[PDB]
């Protein structure tokens, strides 16, 4: 099992609007977007992209600005749907085949080719990629092996090498990396040790280091980071304390200070942030209230403010954001969302 | 002729350090970099990359994080030098041949291939590109025609199409764009009218629109923007007032508010900024003091603060940056820099 998942995928679009993707009771993918590129913009409301999915739907932005959404289908294949033009209309759902047993994880190679990572029936990590920048057709499926028990997460190093993170059968954090940008050549799997009870979250720091956050065996938030830009050795695990009842979400303030969000024991949203600078010590955990039934999802908007989404007790998506002094009261974006995570 | 040029090229590197490139009295390219990814970091001091150049040296970051510097040689060919590894050592200077009559202008295509633009002996716009992502070999040279009387500037649209801007023989702003990302297919040249007396500066707004700044016939700062994301029609010219005696420089605050810098009639650095938000009205012009002998060069650092470089009366490079309340007093980074601009 893993800590309670994020309920939506969010992106800050090429025209600076937040757009959220979730799963309805009907197992279709629904999306909601800001009208305007500003904190507190009015929202479209929920509209259906249809499909029938059995994973979290995961949006990624192509290097040409076109959104593309990846999800496991009811047939256990990887499916996708994409904008035919930047912030315009959508394709039909198309199958990329395979059989997958996790949420997909996506990143652009330095050459503009999306690469998708997902667990297989064998609990190994599999991958498939665009054969040309921001376009089909796609490569054959292949395996990067391992034995994983969490959803995988991918990020790019500051030298353009993709790196993937996942929990192992021993409940340690494991990782594997490209040996060169855009490559089909990967490292061996390596253990970063620890005992983790959530999906891992990966972010690039202002100084080009990967930093991974995960819930610990004690339900505290832990983190570990590359000690040199795009390189090991890693720091070894450090606790950020708290007692959290969901997966964490992490985003960068516009001054690059990291901020972590998670559900607390009182079912409120809690957060901890770097103080002073992106090199600064972490704050005490503080409450942002709400009563939430999912992990929070955090994103920086076009005004450089953090916005956080979470499911409420009514199964609506609710939203709070940074103000000059504080955070805004929770508002409802409505909808009825399910946790469709392929791993729970 | 054109307004007095920027003296350096600056980048925020893949490990969040500012690195500045200039030309010495010896016509070699010199560089200076922050030790640490923070406002007020100590600097390396000036070190030589050698070469013998007759343009502003222009640094660009490859999609794999490797810096690459482009300059016209004393032989009037395009030359370049690149990091062999991300924030590591440098190649030898290599010729990309051709004959050019402007500073080079560089952007990455969505597929990771750098494309370089420079004026020819015929005063047409010429271009050359990497044949593969972040690597040689390079394409043949070819012309995009036109007749230009300023250094060209290139930016990518929010839909991944490169667009180039330059002053025409009629002193209007002209532009030309790719018809598709990564394409060799371009539009016809189109006039945006106006009368401009500086190189144009181009920036992408938070909402995915190109906005161009240039000095006017009245030595005021003017600007014009795409009215729709990655699309015409354009806004038509609007004055931001001031009386400026250098080219302008523009950067984005970490909340995406645009800020323009230029030398004033008193030879001090002056600036004007968007107030409230990236959609907000522009401030009155205010002084940041100094006595400068170049256009300013503006960049946002890893702490989300603007830093501005300018040549002093002693021909040293000086530096001021945003503080909580104000701006820091000018400090000297030393060196002896010349304006090597291929167009003055
Ligand atoms: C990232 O996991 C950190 C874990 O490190 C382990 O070595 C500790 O025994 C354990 O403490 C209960 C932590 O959860
Ligand atoms: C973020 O959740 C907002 C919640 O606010 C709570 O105070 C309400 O009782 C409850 O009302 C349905 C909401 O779910
Ligand atoms: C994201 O919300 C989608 C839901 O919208 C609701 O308004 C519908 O009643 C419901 O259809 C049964 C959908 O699941
Ligand atoms: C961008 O140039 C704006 C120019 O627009 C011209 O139409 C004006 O006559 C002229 O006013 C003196 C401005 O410099
Ligand atoms: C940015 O320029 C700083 C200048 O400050 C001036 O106040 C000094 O007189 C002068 O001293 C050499 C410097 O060039
Ligand atoms: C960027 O500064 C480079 C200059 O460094 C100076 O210290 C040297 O005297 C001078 O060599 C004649 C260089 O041009
Ligand atoms: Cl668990
Ligand atoms: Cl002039
Ligand atoms: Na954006
Ligand atoms: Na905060
Ligand atoms: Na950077
Ligand atoms: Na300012």
């Amino acid at each position: 099992t893993i800590a309670l998942s994020e309920i939506v995928s969010v992106v800050n679009t090429s025209d600076g609007r937040l757009e959220v993707f979730g799963v309805g009771t009907d197992k279709a993918v629904w999306h909601n977007r800001q009208m305007a590129p500003h904190t507190g913009s009015p929202w479209s409301g929920w509209s259906s992209l249809k499909g029938q999915v059995t994973s979290k739907p995961v949006v990624y932005i192509n290097t040409d600005g076109r959104l593309e959404v990846f999800a496991r289908g009811t047939d256990n294949a990887l499916w996708h749907i994409w904008q035919t033009a930047t912030n315009a209309g959508w394709s039909n759902w198309q199958s990329l085949g395979g059989v997958i047993t996790s949420n997909p994880a996506i990143y652009a190679n330095t050459d503009g080719r999306l690469e998708v990572f997902a667990r297989g029936a064998d609990n190994a990590l599999w991958h498939i990629s665009q054969t040309t920048a921001h376009s089909g057709p796609w490569s054959s499926w292949a395996s990067l092996n391992g034995v994983i028990t969490s959803n995988p997460t991918v990020h790019i190093n500051s030298d353009g090498r993709l790196e993937v993170f996942a929990r192992g059968t021993d409940n340690a954090l494991w990782h594997i990396w490209q040996t060169a940008p855009d490559s089909n050549l990967w490292s061996s799997w390596e253990s970063l040790n620890g005992i983790i009870t959530s999906d891992p979250v990966v972010i690039d720091t202002a100084d080009g280091r990967l930093e991974v956050f995960a819930r610990g065996a004690d339900n505290a938030l832990w983190h570990i980071w590359q000690t040199i830009s795009h390189s090991g050795p890693w720091s070894g695990w450090q606790s950020l304390n708290g007692v959290i009842t969901s997966a964490p979400a992490v985003a960068k303030n516009c001054d690059n200070r990291l901020e972590a969000f998670a559900r607390g024991t009182d079912n409120a949203l809690w957060h901890t942030w770097q103080t002073v600078s992106h090199s600064g010590p972490w704050s005490s955990w503080q409450s942002l209230n709400g009563v939430i039934t999912s992990a929070p999802t955090a994103v920086r908007d076009a005004d450089g403010r953090l916005e956080v989404f979470a499911r409420g007790t009514d199964n609506a998506l609710w939203l709070t954001w940074q103000t000059a002094s504080s955070w805004s009261p929770w508002i409802s974006l409505g909808g009825v969302l399910i946790d469709a995570s392929a791993i729970k």
